[PDB]
């Protein structure tokens, strides 16, 4: 199963080269599942729910000098997540650019 | 989580005089698992797949015998919960008493 959601923040510039290392963290999720005793097939599955909080918390985006990226911070985040016997929790991807100046 | 319900028909002397009586009543019970510490959760409560107790029994009628009692009382097995818990069966002893 994959229930730890990992938001990575790609701090580059303009030519797409790592400007910084990847911002972010991580937020794990759990479920239950309710089985049949004698059978042992799946009767439902519970709903995700947070260890923590359900939302990454917005991440203050590093300063370069002569370079300004388009966002000084990326805003809290909900990871998406899916439900069924295949279901999981989703990573979270952003990129943020910089500028060089003027 | 299947219940037996044995009935033993014997004589005064301990000597079986019909084939056992009773029946069988299943059950299930779900079980709720921790979906990423497998650890159980909660253990549901027992239901029956058809019905909880074990319907009456009528004792065959046995020439020049009497059984002390002409039938057996519907009956509900015991149920335990947790871990190891387990739909018990029933054990029941008829005597059949030769008449004078």
């Amino acid at each position: 199963t994959h229930a730890t959601s990992t938001e990575t923040i790609h701090y580059v510039n303009e030519d797409g080269d790592q400007v910084f290392e990847d911002g972010g963290g991580k937020l794990d999720f759990t479920r239950t599942v309710t089985i049949d005793d004698v059978t042992n097939e799946v009767v439902e599955y519970g709903e995700w729910t947070p260890v923590t909080d359900d939302e990454f918390a917005a991440v203050t985006s590093p300063d370069k000098d002569g370079y300004t990226p388009d966002t000084s911070e990326v805003a809290a985040q909900k990871p998406d997540m899916t439900d069924g016997p295949d279901g999981t929790v989703k990573d979270v991807e952003v990129t943020v650019t910089y500028t060089a100046n003027p």
